[PDB]
Formats: structure tokens, sequence, C-alpha cells
């Protein structure tokens, strides 16, 4: 599913992402926007290390979910990577929360550092009623 901007912001807010571990909803929106264009079925294979990024937040299989084909990988979210490709984002959100409980927090995603950190992210939620 490809979420519309405001539709997604309300979905994320209902799922408890607004301010989760000090991360505002606008930051999560900026993250999902730049990671997948709000697309839940997005996948990206990384030929260099044989891992794959899954879903709306493009969570990597090396550390976060199990896809059975990533060498020496772990499954910190204790989910099949398939769970990160559903239209319903509950599992992807649960996993994204797990990612940020680690020291790096939102910085775990390089795209966030590139396109969101120290940026004006207000525009991602303007007019969405969140």
């Amino acid at each position: 599913k490809v979420f519309e901007r405001c539709e997604l912001s309300r979905t994320l807010k209902r799922l408890g992402m607004d301010g989760y571990r000090g991360i505002s909803l606008a930051n999560w929106m900026c993250l999902a926007k730049w990671e997948s264009g709000y697309n839940t079925r997005a996948t990206n294979y990384n030929a260099g290390d044989r891992s794959t990024d899954y879903g709306i937040f493009q969570i990597n299989s090396r550390y976060w979910c199990n896809d059975g084909k990533t060498p020496g990988a772990v499954n910190a979210c204790h989910l099949s990577c398939s769970a990160l490709l559903q239209d319903n984002i509950a599992d992807a959100v649960a996993c994204a929360k797990r990612v940020v409980r680690d020291p790096q927090g939102i910085r775990a995603w390089v795209a966030w550092r590139n396109r969101c950190q120290n940026r004006d992210v207000r525009q991602y939620v303007q007019g969405c009623g969140v």
C-alpha cells in the first residue's frame, strides 16, 4: 500500500509513534517519506552485504527481521521480514520502535541523517490534524 501523507501521520499517531523515545511524528514522517515514499511493499537488496531492506521504513534484515537468506543475520524484532511488507503497518511500527530503543535512536537510518536531521520537518505533518 502507498499511504497518502496525512493518512499516514494519523496512522502513526494512533500507533503511538508521536514522541516515542523523544522522536516527533514529523521525524517519522520524514523518515518514511525518504525511505520508501510511504510504500509498505518497498524492498531494496544490498548486493554488497547480501541483506535486504523491507517496508515503509526499509528495515534491514541483517539485524532486525528474519528472511532466512542473510548470512550471520539476527532478528532483533523477532519477526519474519514478510511482516514488514503488510498494508497494515502495526508490525513495522513495533519494529521501528525496537530500532530506536538502541543507542543511536532515529539516527539508525542514514537517510534520516541525510534528509531529516537539522531540517525543517514541520511540513511533513502540516494540515494533517495530528
